[PDB]
DNA sequence: AACAGTAGCACGCTGTGTATATAATAGTGTGTTGTACAGCACAACTGCGC
């Protein structure tokens, strides 16, 4: 082994407190979209860390984009004082990561079809759909994509230890289907 | 007759469908409920006439 997952992308959620006018806080904003006509929400941005917030009239915010929950609250808190600045009754409040995406790759080919009929409870595999398993771990309930290449996606954590515990627990099964 | 330029065709590369999680919230679609409108031979009935 040796590998540890890395991850890819934190996705967090943020109450504002306050009602906004998003055509308002769009039109203050530096880096901000909005078309009623397609989604009901400001697309804000900012540079460091490099995010994305989906801003809602309700005040309740999405954060995504971020590579470590480090980034996930700096960059919320920023998006707050933003709005801070546009001039609502705004309030950083209830921070909470949803979810954190990883990946990592094992260095050797897998042959899905075996793992498919060994893990069959567990796993979903149709290659003409999609070109990799569907693997749904039960302990912890994580989601994992497998590829042929050996390419590994982990997703639907709520920590990072459950990337983490996944993988370990993913590994000898994964090596026991490996091609060369 | 030869050279240069322009147009057309073919090939290669980049971008967007499929799948995973996860939050946000008002809309859109579907289903259900309510209201309104549109071959014998003999056996029995029944029908007609006295």
């Amino acid at each position: 082994s040796g590998i540890v997952p890395t991850l890819q992308n934190i996705v967090a959620t943020v109450t504002l407190g306050c009602r906004l006018d998003l055509k308002t806080v769009a039109l203050h904003a530096r880096n901000a979209e909005y078309n009623p006509k397609r989604f009901a929400a400001v697309i804000m941005r900012i540079r460091e860390p490099k995010t994305t917030a989906l801003i809602f009239a309700s005040g309740k915010m999405v954060v995504t984009g971020a590579k470590s929950e480090d980034d996930s609250k700096l960059a919320s808190r920023k998006y707050a004082r933003i709005i801070q600045k546009i001039g609502f009754a705004a309030k950083f409040t209830d921070f909470k990561i949803q979810n954190i995406v990883g990946s990592c790759d094992v260095k050797f080919p897998i042959r899905l079809e075996g793992l498919a009929f060994s893990h069959g409870t567990f796993s979903s595999y149709e290659p003409e759909l999609f070109p990799g398993l569907i693997y749904r771990m039960v302990k912890p309930k994580i989601v994992l994509l497998i590829f042929v290449s050996g390419k590994i996606v982990l997703t639907g954590a709520k920590q990072r230890e459950e990337i983490y515990q996944a993988f370990e627990a993913i590994y000898p099964v994964l090596s026991e289907f490996r091609k060369m």
